[PDB]
């Protein structure tokens, strides 16, 4: 048994996790469920610890992306999430308007708070089956959302209160960020599903034109794409993230910290090096220094810019490598949220990606 499938996952933003769902006390994991997609991996020690083996085939993309008829692939952990201990000493109600709301995990370990500084480290193990046009993010910064700012189909952004936000949800549901008038599902006779509960299925109908906070660009992530390992870092001042706005730096084209900038956001290419170049079969220990930019919230300024460090090491062809390949540069890296960041590695297939994606993940710290 020298692969371990762990195959269950726990949707962070709506439910707790379940004790038996955390993975080695620190983890749950999110994206497909098929048993290959992450394994604990006695074969491939980091540390003299099992790591963790990702893998997407081909036929791995369970989820859409932002363009019509993209698709794109996720098997990650996630180092934040909640569980029934963190809601403890709160309204028993607390839990269900969590789970409408998508805002479970505030709940939770492993956030880093907006403005506060953190170091973390990880490392990473590429075979050299790797193909050198994968497109995959491999470690990420994620943000998290203002679960009741929404704007209105007139134009008006504002924060509701949960209570004011539950009532909304009686007549719109969302999906992502699009506010859809709701409605009841069919079978294809035409009649009403009934779910497990005896309840109606809820579906979403025509656009209304309401938006609420959702996703968006991770502040950091680090991945290949286009023959390029890269690390980009995005910020995004604005309030209510504006998802239209696809400010967005590409490996491939974009040179090196020069920002591609919006009004409101900034995509940099903080480190390349050519897929060629980055070491195969051996580990990579990335050591990541992150100051975030600090924002105004409703007043949508930048108050402080922010700051990335980063050092690569490992050992390939018989010598030891040390290179400060992203030293004390001042970026701009964050999002105007109330909440901060988490940690993720893993695949996230993206850029309409089905190329596969196969390597290993270890030795995860943050301060
Ligand atoms: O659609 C883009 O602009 C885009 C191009 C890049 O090739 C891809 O890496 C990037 O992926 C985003 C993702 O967009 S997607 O279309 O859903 O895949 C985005 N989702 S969204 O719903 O907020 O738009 C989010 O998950 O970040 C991905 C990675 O962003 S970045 O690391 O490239 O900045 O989007
Ligand atoms: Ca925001």
């Amino acid at each position: 048994e020298t692969l371990v499938p762990l195959t269950k996952r726990v949707n962070v933003q709506a439910d707790t996790a379940r004790l038996d769902q955390i993975i080695d006390g620190c983890w749950v994991a999110v994206g497909t469920n098929k048993k290959h997609a992450i394994q604990r991996d006695f074969t491939r020690l980091f540390a003299g610890k099992p790591s963790y083996r990702f893998e997407l085939r081909k036929e791995d993309n369970t989820l859409e992306g932002y363009g019509k008829g993209e698709t794109k692939g996720r098997a990650e952990f996630s180092y934040c999430y909640a569980t029934s201990a963190d809601f403890k000493g709160l309204p028993a109600d607390a839990y269900r308007k969590a789970q409408i709301t998508k805002t479970v995990y505030h709940h939770g370990k492993g956030i880093c708070p907006q403005g506060v500084s953190r170091d973390y480290e990880f490392s990473v193990y590429i075979p050299s089956a790797l193909d050198s046009n994968v497109s995959t993010i491999f470690a990420q910064w994620h943000g998290m959302p203002d679960r009741t700012l929404v704007q209105t189909p007139e134009g008006e952004v504002k924060k509701l209160t949960v209570d004011e936000f539950l009532e909304l949800d009686k007549t719109t549901i969302f999906k992502k960020n699009t506010g859809h008038e709701k409605v009841a599902k069919l079978d294809k006779q035409g009649n009403p599903l009934k779910d497990k509960k005896g309840n109606p299925v809820y579906k979403a109908g025509k656009k209304n034109g309401w938006l609420v906070e959702q996703g968006g660009y991770p502040p950091l992530a680090f991945g290949f794409s286009g023959g390029w390992f890269y690390i980009k870092a995005n910020s995004d001042r604005r309030w209510l993230t504006d998802k239209t706005d696809r400010c967005n730096a590409s490996p491939e084209k974009t040179p090196v910290m020069k920002p591609v900038t919006s009004k409101y956001k900034s995509s940099t290419i903080a480190y390349k090096m050519p897929f060629a170049d980055f070491p195969k079969d051996c580990w990579v220990t990335f050591r990541v220094h992150i100051d975030w930019t600090t924002y105004g919230k409703e007043a949508e300024n930048i108050v402080k810019p922010g700051k990335l460090d980063v050092q690569m090491e490992y050992t390939d062809k018989k010598k030891t490598v040390k290179e400060h390949i992203v030293n004390n540069e001042v970026i701009q890296i964050g999002r105007n949220d109330d909440d901060g960041y988490y940690f993720k590695f893993g695949i996230y297939r993206v850029g309409n990606s089905t190329v596969p994606v196969c390597y290993n993940l270890a030795g995860y710290k943050e301060e």
